[PDB]
């Protein structure tokens, strides 16, 4: 559909450029399409793009708050929870959901396999797809837990050390297993905070490079903190393309799922993690990593080979955004100022449809004893919206999980489970 394609394109463009900065020629270029054929003006296009965006988000909020997992309180917490991820985002869902990687047993190999799509943002507004095909196999001979089908929820943010001169990446991940409704000796090595060492030897199209990182992971909270330095000069590829290559052992497996943690069970001997990553319309990475304990440190030692890249493509030409975009509602909330009145009204109605959804959830949860809170639904809905808006925004400025963690902790406190 031509009209949908333009609106979809213009949303991504605004997600990155903003609306007032999105030019019409740049929109038809990236969309490969004219224009007044389908829209009266850029202003009318913007109203339509806004109404389309909020219609999809109201529907996403509706099925979460009225039909999601758990009770009304759990759904309200998830309304915050699904916004922590700032990596691999696109389209109507960008800034609204974590990235779920489906884990599956590979009994033939006594390990696990996965396949998933990573989406990088090209600075021109198009999206670089990266198809991951992954196999993991124990290094040791000891028995390993072979899991039933589940997934790992990945939430990541990339930042920079302001004192670091070298080409480098700061990477923070929150990773949680889920998908099963109702351990091992290796599990015991992860009860506390564990030093990490990462080493990558890379060769992409003949450009060699070495990446060396150090950090710590906290599996009880599914937390991973790394700072990775390119030790041979400029990284000849965009840092976002190495994120998945540069520790699923640090995932938080909830109590009822401990029998399905293959990654901790293979420890301390460890496991081999192999991938092919197919970059659409470009080349591919093949990676081989040993993840294992060396003394008290968890080591991820990696070799990487890339063949078939375009020297002027998105990867070798460094055309990839380093940061996530976040959501459009926050990106454009930021933009009211120069907007037309018809589009000022469009955000107003979009933000109010969200608040109304939060209010119904608070009211319904009261009535069915999912939750108690001091205040009334509509006013409390507005406080929750504002907190959600400020926290996401401040999570983007600081490139950190802290604001949403603190905000979510606040929400658990004020939207309480009723006394027994």
């Amino acid at each position: 559909d031509t009209r949908e394609h333009l609106l979809a394109t213009g949303e991504q463009l605004s997600l990155q450029r903003g609306f007032t900065g999105m030019g019409l020629s740049e929109l038809l270029k990236t969309a490969e399409v004219s224009f007044y054929h389908y829209f009266r003006s850029k202003e009318a296009f913007g109203v339509a793009m806004l109404e389309r965006h909020y219609a999809a988000y109201h529907q996403r909020l509706t099925e979460l708050l009225q039909s999601g997992e758990g009770n009304y309180r759990d759904r309200i917490l998830a309304y915050y929870q699904q916004t922590l991820n700032q990596f691999s985002q696109h389209g109507t869902s960008a800034g609204y959901n974590s990235d779920n990687v489906y884990i599956m047993a590979d009994k033939q190999k006594n390990g696990i396999k996965a396949n998933f799509k990573i989406r990088h943002n090209v600075e021109d507004g198009s999206v670089q797809l990266a198809d991951h095909y992954q196999q993991n196999t124990p290094i040791g001979d000891g028995p390993v837990l072979l899991p039933d089908n589940h997934y790992l929820s990945f939430q990541s943010v990339l930042s920079k050390d302001p004192n670091e001169k070298r080409d480098h990446m700061v990477l923070l991940e929150f990773v949680t297993a889920a998908g099963i409704t109702l351990g091992s000796k290796g599990e015991e090595l992860f009860t506390g905070v564990v030093p990490i060492l990462v080493e990558l030897d890379g060769d992409v199209n003949g450009h060699k490079f070495s990446v060396s990182g150090e950090g710590e992971g906290d599996a009880t909270y599914g937390k991973l903190t790394l700072k990775l330095i390119c030790t041979t000069g400029k990284l000849p590829v965009p840092w976002p393309t190495l994120v998945t290559t540069l520790l699923k052992c640090f995932a938080r497996y909830p109590d009822h799922m401990k029998q399905h943690d293959f990654f901790k069970s293979a420890m301390p001997e460890g496991y081999v993690q192999e991938r092919t990553i197919f970059f659409k319309d470009d080349g591919n990475y093949k990676t081989r990593a040993e993840v294992k304990f060396e003394g008290d440190t968890l080591v991820n030692r990696i070799e990487l080979k890339g063949i078939g890249f375009k020297e002027d493509g998105n990867i070798l030409g460094h055309k990839l955004e380093y940061n996530g975009t976040g959501s459009l509602t926050v990106k454009l909330s930021a933009e009211v100022s120069d907007l037309s009145e018809d589009m000022r009204s469009a955000m107003d109605k979009g933000a109010r449809g969200v608040i109304a959804l939060l209010s119904q959830a608070l009211e319904n949860g009261r009535e069915n004893h999912s939750l108690t809170f001091s205040g009334e639904p509509l006013q409390q809905a507005q406080v929750l919206y504002a907190l959600w808006l400020g926290a996401n925004l401040q999570a983007k400025i600081s490139r950190s999980f802290e604001p949403l963690e603190n905000a979510l902790a606040h929400v658990k406190n004020i939207i309480a489970t009723p006394a027994v």
